[PDB]
């Protein structure tokens, strides 16, 4: 009587049946007893809280276990006849019984996972007692007590099923906790280990995702350890103990160290997957082993069991389950970790940047941080996914190795140098594919950025009419992006041909065929088969061995920025005491002590710094500091505002600080969130402030209503419109301490003076409270309380106006309630609001599921180049096919002809075989990329650039310029690259499933019936993690770039937040932000391990189905050992190929709607400029004019004449019409109900190109393009460079050509035109006018951005160029209006 594990029937004998059941008892009722019981009793002390319904099923399951352990002690008495070690099992199981009477009792885990293991251990009794009933009489063989432990296996199975699935209800008022409705708990906290494997909980929220969009009420809200708050106090924990030894590598041990327990857990199971995943070449070969010898076995009784192959399908189908379970719950923890790292990472780069020094912004471009936390921190992210595999994969190959060894033999190790020679080769292309997505970035980032300064501006490049250069030059860049391209398909072609056919062809027809033969031994079809599997198996580490190598060392560079981003200069505490509020008036408000010294610099002491100067403002005052550029103005300023290291000096600010900068700032949110700047809501002080400062008709020329989106992603604003926006935040801010750097300065002169009556003077709203107010204005000067003239960082003089007038007056004349303070808000939870802005877009549809977008991108390629490549890929996997059949029929001859191979003869044939099928692939990869790819790229690309260069005003004016310069950009790239790469991955994988299923097929005639439910099965799964996983992904794409962006603004305004101590509110954003991004990814990753894990169970299902039909045939009748090795091959395959299939549909669905949604963009249409069928000594007359949007109305009643040699200035009271007259004269606008009539022609006839090519526009703005100087004058090569070189003399900006442009006319510019002053961009307009023939000229907004200077310089060069030249100006000076030949009157409406 055998003992081992294995008995000479394959069941396990009933000595380790006894064993391991003993086993599973003892760590049960050793570990749940100790463990569950004293933790339970510990924490709830016997069970206070009484909270259970008692429902009949408890009762049932008690019931049902108390029956269980009566049969089993009825049978303990019969089975203890022989003398065996069955009394120690019978013991065991005995005590664990009695003591889950009680646990189960006591709840109302560990206890479902003992019923597992008891279940199996039963079924397992159970089996071996039918096969010894097979082996000797029909029922009682062993004994009579089987038909009881049948009893006993359902009885198990039964309660387990019945504890696993009900849930616990609980009577007494289980709705009053669900109070608040916004978003149900996850699932997940109450989920135990059966269902939490499973997924069911996310079966779930896909059938909700099924019947409905998701929105931010349908996804559940993050269980706990996952907010920001706890991550990074934890994170905080482990800084300090960087503190304690502080060194470069201690933030990579504080991070390792926080969460490195996950990450072991994951090294656990990947080590498990590894050991378990080559067991099944050994189960394969001993089935092969097996088939053979009983077909032997069989000749040999002929000539003069089943069990074995049943119970080796059902170890195939257990070892497919348990490598399913043990790799998912890795690929969970690992994601796991990797949210935690980024959860934490992005709050404390926050809180460290928002703390962050002023003089270390100025050593950090606003581009390296913001870079800095959106790739370093991703970089890590991605990096978390292999950084367990680097230790992985040596394993891994040495077992592989190892395995292969002892198959095989001896020093037949050509793979390892077929191995070791690949590798350098692999490192050369990963090197090549890493060039070349650099240099592909940084093309995409440079056409991004032309579109963008194009886009900025693109008003006047539509007046002047320059589009022709513009896309010529897009054409351009275009033909290097597209080389580009070519040679990335090319090289990623390469790379795919060489992965597809280097490991598993070469290094099988090098090994087997030299080494089966050269050992003298022959092949009989054990050897190859698994051979080809661990061959398949291998090839993963080859890639995988240089790929992780390239994270790990941006890893070095990532930790190191974010080591010196965090140790970098913060600032001190005590550079100022923000004192307790004003007293009753007359003591102090401000004060900075005598003979104070400050400066920007304390490590190394540089010159920036000022010396013993005090300062001293009374309570309810106007002060104003006055300086030229360099004054120290700034400085004091920032001082005051305690910005700044002191180094001598006392420094007491009394109440709250109210702060506007020069630089005005803007958050992304609406004008109603700026205003309202954390605020609660009040009418009237809000009507009082808008009507004050701001005005009315500030508000009606946006276009939109108070909830206006803010042009960093919304309509752009003039500068004027952000210092009034500014100015009304700061005086809705109502404070103690007010401060303001020139707020006047972007806007026009003489609302400046209606500015500083209503808000600053003594009517002023904030009349009884210290202010200052640094202008170099004489207005400001003269109304202004307190004056204090400041240079080079040392003040020189101070005191009142009177004390000024007293001396000489050169060095500065000659050059009972407080208001009750403001109140914020509640800091409350917040949404993302960009949904339902593309809700509306998507609105359209709802079963968008039709194939008609497909059929056209069909159309849009050639089809009989996706003909030829549907040919190519069923070629080579037909030739892969043919290759392994006939290596199958092969391996049989060898078998029977007893080592007499046709060795030279079948290699050649296998050689061609493979090598045909890998050129298949590689003529499929490269040559019909190039095809149908990027002629998709070049045709969807001109036909976008085409439709939106001819766009309308209303589009330009409505759509926002930011969400164009993002999908144009961003979405052309994704169609070019990722679309090519899914569609080619998505028909290879369905083309090898149909072969795979077909030669299983071919094995047996019966498999059609078990593979139409599965196949049901598939499609189910596949259409509900479709319709779910389409909207998870929009979801996450939405919130990832809001936390960028309001990174971005965050650290730009670090002055003014900083200033208003608003650092609590943005804090609380940014956590609430990173939150939501948490939300809008945690269920998108556990989806696709729902999903995979499925998808592997029905491939293990596959396998349990083949095996177990081939052993049903084998009883049959006759089988071939080779033809069951190379279906159980073929099916071994299938896990990996559904599991990416399924994921590239969804990603082809994903591209595709994002081509669908660029296209729509195309889908637009305006008026035809081209010539179909004229200046000077010709007469000028507009009539019953009328031109605006179909929503509003400016122009009626017009009837006016101009004769030629006349100059017209226009005047017009704010809100009268002003730039709809220009708009109308250039007709810009189709609708024009009315004639305006030039050289007796009507304007509309004839189109707009050429007439905007014959007329001269100043468009009140100076921004021009990037470039040449020569090129933004003169893109159209017009006539030499005399030409403008006379047009700059006569404009009178010879100083910067002198200055700069050494090497000759060709000097650059940066773009947005900030390098240089605005006056001299307008010399350069003037310049530009000039050089245009043209008699028709427009000028306007002559008096809100000049320097009087250059408006007697433009008005002399007007009058003295353009002799005759019909000009009209609209502006508001008296020297202009008087000199008009013909004052035109810009009435209200008409």
């Amino acid at each position: 009587e055998g003992f081992g594990p294995i008995s000479f029937y394959g069941d396990f004998t009933q000595c380790f049946i006894d064993g391991v059941i003993l086993n599973l008892s003892a760590i049960f009722m050793i570990t749940f007893g100790i463990r569950d019981l004293v933790n339970l009793c510990k924490k709830k002390h016997s069970g206070i809280k009484y909270r259970r319904n008692w429902i009949i099923v408890s009762r049932m399951a008690l019931v049902l276990l108390e029956i269980a352990f009566v049969s089993l002690a009825s049978l303990n008495i019969s089975k203890e006849e022989a003398e065996n070690f069955t009394i120690v099992s019978q013991y065991a199981s005995t005590m664990l019984s009695l003591f889950v009477a009680l646990a189960l009792h006591w709840i109302e885990t560990v206890l479902l996972f003992y019923w597992l293991f008891e279940t199996f251990g039963n079924f397992a009794k159970l089996i071996n007692i039918l096969i010894r009933h097979t082996y000797e009489g029909i029922w009682y063989s062993g004994q009579t007590g089987f038909i009881l432990t049948l009893f006993q296996v359902i009885t198990c199975a039964s309660i387990l099923l019945l504890e696993a699935l009900p849930k616990k209800p609980l009577m007494p008022h289980q709705h009053i906790h669900q109070t608040l409705t916004r978003r149900k708990p996850n699932p997940y906290d109450s989920a135990n280990i059966f269902s939490r494997i499973t997924f069911s909980w996310m079966s779930g929220l896909m059938k909700t995702g099924y019947e409905k969009y998701l929105v931010e009420a349908d996804l559940y809200k993050l269980p706990r350890n996952f907010s920001s708050e706890e991550l990074s106090q934890k994170l905080e924990k482990n800084w300090e103990n960087e503190l304690k030894q502080k060194s470069n590598p201690s933030l990579s041990w504080a991070i390792c160290r926080t969460f490195g327990s996950k990450m072991l857990l994951a090294a656990f199971f990947k080590a498990i997957h590894d050991v378990l995943a080559f067991t099944q070449p050994q189960l394969l070969r001993i089935l092969i082993k097996f088939v053979t010898d009983y077909n032997s076995e069989r000749q040999d009784d002929h000539s003069s069991p089943i069990v074995r192959g049943f119970l080796i399908a059902f170890a195939m189908f257990l070892v497919g389950f348990t490598q399913t379970s043990v790799l998912h719950q890795y690929f969970l923890n690992v994601f796991n970790t990797g949210m935690y790292i980024k959860s934490a990472l992005t709050a404390l780069i926050y809180q460290k940047s928002l703390v962050l020094s002023n003089e270390a912004s100025g050593l950090s471009s606003t581009g390296d941080i913001v870079n800095l936390m959106s790739v370093d921190v991703q970089k890590l992210q991605d990096l978390t996914q292999w950084l367990n595999l680097i230790w992985s994969g040596p394993f891994q190959i040495i077992i592989c190795l190892y395995s292969l060894y002892k198959l095989l033999g001896n020093s037949m190790w050509v793979g390892v140098i077929i191995l070791v020679i690949m590798m350098p080769l692999n490192s050369f292309l990963m090197r090549i594919q890493k060039k070349l997505q650099k240099s592909q970035m940084k093309y995409k980032d440079e056409r991004t950025r032309v579109i963008s300064e194009i886009l900025n501006n693109i008003k006047s490049l539509k007046l002047y009419a320059w589009e022709k250069p513009y896309r010529e030059k897009l054409e351009e860049v275009r033909n290097n992006k597209e080389l580009k391209n070519l040679t990335k398909l090319g090289c990623y072609m390469a790379v795919t041909s060489f992965q597809f056919n280097i490991v598993p062809f070469l290094v099988s027809c090098c090994t087997f065929a030299v080494f089966v033969y050269t050992e003298d031994r022959a092949l009989t079809t054990d050897l190859v088969f698994p051979a080809l599997t661990l061959f398949n198996l291998l090839s993963f580490p080859l890639m995988i061995i240089p790929m992780v190598l390239n994270s790990f060392i941006e890893a070095s560079v990532s930790i190191g920025r974010l080591f010196t981003f965090f140790t970098n200069e913060e600032l001190q505490p005590d550079s100022v005491q923000r004192l307790p509020k004003v007293k009753n008036i007359g003591d102090v408000a401000i004060n900075i002590g005598d003979d104070a010294t400050f400066l920007w610099q304390r490590k190394p002491e540089y010159k920036v710094a000022l010396k013993n100067i005090n300062f001293q403002a009374k309570k309810g005052n106007l002060t104003c500091i006055v300086g030229k550029v360099g004054s120290g103005k700034t400085a004091l300023l920032s001082c005051m505002l305690g910005d700044l290291f002191r180094v001598k000096g006392f420094a007491t600010v009394h109440g709250s600080v109210a702060y506007v900068s020069q630089v005005p700032w803007i958050m992304n949110g609406t004008v109603k969130e700026n205003i309202l700047f954390g605020h609660r809501y009040d009418a009237e002080f809000y009507e009082k402030t808008i009507k004050a400062c701001a005005l009315t008709i500030d508000l009606a020329i946006l276009m939109d209503g108070d909830k206006t989106l803010v042009g960093e992603k919304g309509i752009s604003l003039s500068g004027g419109q952000k210092a009034r926006l500014s100015l009304a935040r700061a005086v809705y801010a109502r404070a103690d301490t007010y401060l303001l750097d020139d707020p006047l300065a972007a806007v026009d002169e003489h609302v400046a003076r209606h500015l500083i009556e209503h808000v600053l003077g003594p009517n002023g709203l904030l009349h009884t409270k210290t202010k200052v107010l640094a202008t170099n204005k004489v207005s400001a000067l003269s109304i202004a309380d307190s004056i204090a003239l400041l240079d080079n960082g040392e003040i020189t003089q101070q005191g009142t106006y009177d004390e000024i007038t007293k001396d000489a007056d050169s060095p500065l004349w000659k050059l009972a309630i407080s208001l009750r303070r403001a109140s914020d808000a509640t800091l409350g939870s917040i949404d993302f609001g960009d949904d339902e802005n593309i809700a509306k877009r998507e609105h359209r549809e709802q079963g968008k599921v039709k194939w008609n977008i497909y059929l056209e991108y069909a159309k849009a390629c050639n089809p009989k180049s996706v003909c030829v490549f549907i040919l190519f890929i069923v070629i080579s996997m037909f030739l892969s096919v043919m290759g392994n059949v006939w290596l199958k029929h092969w391996s049989e001859v060898n078998s029977r002809y007893g080592s007499n191979p046709n060795a030279a003869r079948y290699l050649a044939i296998y050689f061609a075989l493979g090598i045909g099928s890998a050129l298949a692939t590689l003529i499929q990869t490269i040559v019909l990329w190039v095809f149908c790819t990027i002629h998709a790229s070049k045709y969807l690309h001109n036909l976008m650039t085409n439709s939106v260069l001819r766009a309308p005003m209303t589009f330009f004016e409505t759509t926002p310029i930011g969400r164009i310069l993002n999908r144009f950009s961003n979405d052309i790239y994704k169609v070019d690259a990722l679309l090519g790469r899914t569609f080619s991955q998505f028909f290879v994988n369905a083309v090898k499933v149909t072969f795979t299923i077909t030669v299983i097929c071919a094995t047996t005639w019966q498999f059609i019936f078990i593979i139409i439910p599965l196949s049901v099965f598939y499609i189910y799964y596949q259409q509900y993690y479709l319709r779910t996983s389409r909207e998870l992904r929009r979801l996450d794409s939405i919130t990832r770039s809001p936390i960028y962006s309001h990174f971005q603004e965050t650290l730009g305004g670090l002055a003014t937040v900083r200033g208003y101590s608003q650092q609590k509110r943005f804090s609380h954003i940014n956590q609430c932000r990173i939150d939501n991004n948490m939300s809008a990814f945690y269920p998108s990753i556990n989806a696709n391990r729902w999903l995979a894990y499925r998808l592997e169970l029905i491939g293990s299902i596959i396998i349990l189905g083949a095996a177990t039909l081939s052993v049903f045939r084998l009883k049959q009748g006759t089988l071939t050992a080779g033809m069951v090795g190379l279906s159980l091959s073929y099916a071994l395959q299938i896990t990996q190929t559904l599991n990416w299939i399924v994921r590239m549909t969804v990603e082809v669905e994903t591209n595709i709607v994002s081509v669908e949604r660029i296209k729509e963009y195309a889908d637009l249409k305006s008026e035809a400029p081209l010539i179909v069928e004229s200046q000077g000594d010709i007469k000028f007359n507009n009539y019953s004019t009328r031109y605006r949007p179909e929503l509003d109305l400016v122009l009626k009643h017009i009837n006016i004449h101009i004769k030629p040699n006349e100059k017209v200035g226009i005047v017009g009271r704010t809100g009268a019409g002003k730039s709809s007259l220009t708009l109308a004269l250039f007709r810009m606008i189709e609708a024009s109900e009315g004639n305006i009539v030039i050289d007796n022609i009507a304007i509309n006839e004839i189109g707009l190109y050429d007439l905007r090519h014959k007329l001269s526009i100043i468009p009140q703005d100076s921004q021009v393009f990037e470039g040449t100087v020569r090129e933004n004058i003169d893109p159209i090569n017009q006539y030499t460079d005399e030409a403008i070189w006379r047009a700059l003399e006569l404009s009178h900006l010879k100083e910067h050509v002198l200055s700069m442009s050494n090497d000759g006319l060709d000097a650059q510019l940066t773009e947005g035109g900030g390098n240089l002053s605005v006056g001299q961009r307008q010399l350069l307009c003037l310049a530009r006018a000039m050089l245009v023939p043209s008699k028709i000229l427009v000028l306007d907004q002559a008096t809100a951005a000049v320097d009087v200077e250059t408006d007697k310089v433009v008005q002399e060069t007007i009058r003295t160029a353009f002799k005759d030249r019909t000009i009209l100006t609209i502006a508001h000076r008296l020297n202009t209006i008087m000199d008009s030949d013909r004052i035109i009157v810009l009435d209200n409406g008409k």
